[PDB]
């Protein structure tokens, strides 16, 4: 973590006050603050990363802001202005810039901002109190593990909002991954114990054939699963070099079936930690099958050299993602 | 509100559970980047501490509450407390609190509540290398409405429905919001999948009578793997073969409850949890429908299974089960 924090509280009819940078340090629950008995939090992730020019920059920071607020609102969690989110990250960046890594590769600065219930009761309802804290730490196929026993969200529930109880029903399946020697978990929805929803925290993607003849196929936002800010830029890069994009369900038979005759020729999984991370093989209960030949696929480096590109400053920003942070 | 002291227990891996330690109620600390902060890795229960009129302080099933905690602490992957250290903080908490167990013997107690949370700092997501466990305590018939969540599902099968997990509760808060705008006390759960059988209320299970006297049938949700084996509820459907109702568990449909309710069929419905005991209903909102139970009073099985099951908790009634046990 770096030297510094930014803490801004809440209290109902005062709204998000008392806006502060402090080090980073322990903080102060009464035993009763409704967050360690009803979970009632919410995250986001995003990196600010150095430009050649001196510049620290973000990346679609004003998609995580919205996104923050429409996960505060499904958890009854007061919205943090967009506004006040932005400057958050301004001012942590202000006295931790030194902590930003040099440009220009792989490496940036992760930004973890977050909300939790502080007030004390055990009643079971929205808090009255909150606090936001924003937080920052310095930041290869893989074989993935489908989940049978377990479901990570559902319709109606919380799937499409950043919340820490997704992550907490997720942690038994990815203990039995590693014991299959599976570097991640792809999650099947709720309903019908058949449509790939996600991996643990990661979007996916399928490709199919192969050069100016290749598409993109990736699950449609069904409700349960996190329409992540990858996931969205991807979409609309590979519609920007003239790739065909669908968004539709597509179960893990399908997937089996397309990989084994080769139409599906690569699978990739993205999120702003990784961009974008090859999959090669698969297991799914006793069995496994292999993506094309186990190696990284054509348009899966594709685009991440694309996306990498726009947000490293290397490549024109044709859709004004990249703003100033500092 | 709470008492004077607190029990805490630490976990690390070396050590696991230790350093059970009585102190003053108060603040406590967690790195910024402590995992229950981020990904919401805690369990937790709820139980009572009664004073009977010998002055004595018992509880009622705590067996039962140690034993879930660990089923929830496993299905979070948290790890188990042992239920003999868990028995022990009850003791230890009562020890020097007992003074704070209000008197003899109405409605009042004294809440308990157990509960973990993940201290660990890391913003991996994987199950934390260390946790606190604390028991903190709380001085703790109208008929209700309810309303039923057409819009928000509370849990998934293959989820974590059947544990005690905060998880559960932050995603029903929202529901909970629309129930009073349409005047209702409560929230009725359905079911995930088919979006059409009755699960639970938003902090207690849900009982259905049919017909009256010794004839009447005692009807409740059964453990779909998505809702919570209440201790009240397994309680409840012992009383009641002890007083010779037949009893049955099985699914039921929401659209089964207005047409049986409509017909005469369910004669009495109620909720049942710790703190409560048993919440009659009197009334149901279902989209634009809306029906009554009866008379709107509480139901005559209702009061009797209440009757029985608060005698016991207050040492007036028979403990044929072995229910209750000395706490101090
Ligand atoms: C469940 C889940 N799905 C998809 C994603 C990808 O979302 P994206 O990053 O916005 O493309 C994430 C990562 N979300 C995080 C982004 O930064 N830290 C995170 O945990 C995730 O946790
Ligand atoms: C979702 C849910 N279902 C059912 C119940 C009833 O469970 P029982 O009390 O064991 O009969 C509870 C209350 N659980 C709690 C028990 O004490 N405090 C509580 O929150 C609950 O939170």
């Amino acid at each position: 973590h770096t030297d510094h924090m930014v803490s801004i509280d809440y209290a109902e009819g005062r709204g998000w006050h008392n806006a502060r940078v402090i080090p980073y340090g322990p903080i102060e629950l009464d035993p009763s603050a409704i967050v360690l008995h009803y979970a009632q939090e919410v995250f986001e992730g995003l990196k600010a990363y150095r430009w050649a020019d001196g510049s620290i920059v973000s990346f679609r920071a004003d998609a995580n802001a919205a996104r923050l607020r429409s996960s505060a609102r499904r958890l009854a969690i007061p919205e943090l202005p967009d506004a006040v989110f932005i400057e958050s990250l301004r001012q942590l960046i202000a006295v931790d810039k030194a902590w930003v890594p040099g440009a220009g590769g792989e490496e940036a600065l992760y930004l973890r901002p977050f909300i939790f219930a502080t007030e004390p009761g055990l009643g079971v309802r929205p808090a009255t109190q909150y606090r936001y804290l924003l937080i920052a730490s310095p930041a290869a196929p893989v074989s993935v593990w489908v989940s049978t026993e377990y479901v990570r969200a559902c319709p109606g529930g919380t799937g499409a909002a950043k919340f820490g109880g997704n992550y907490a029903a997720s942690l038994l399946a990815q203990a039995e991954a590693a014991e299959n020697g599976c570097d991640q978990v792809v999650w099947l929805d709720a309903v019908e114990r058949r449509y790939i929803e996600e991996m643990g925290g990661m979007n996916i993607f399928f490709v199919l054939g192969s050069g100016g003849s290749a598409r993109l196929v990736t699950p449609e936002l069904s409700g349960s699963l996190l329409p992540g800010i990858t996931r969205d830029s991807l979409l609309q890069l590979a519609i920007d070099a003239g790739f065909a994009v669908e968004e539709r369900r597509i179960d893990i038979d399908e997937w089996q079936k397309k990989a084994a005759a080769g139409e599906i020729t690569e699978v990739f999984a993205c999120g702003t930690a990784a961009v974008i991370t090859p999959v090669a093989r698969v297991r799914h209960g006793a069995s496994e099958f292999r993506i094309a030949d186990g190696q990284p696929g054509e348009v899966t480096m594709a685009l991440r050299d694309t996306l990498t590109g726009i947000q490293r400053g290397t490549f024109a920003d044709t859709h004004g993602w990249m703003a100033r942070l500092g």
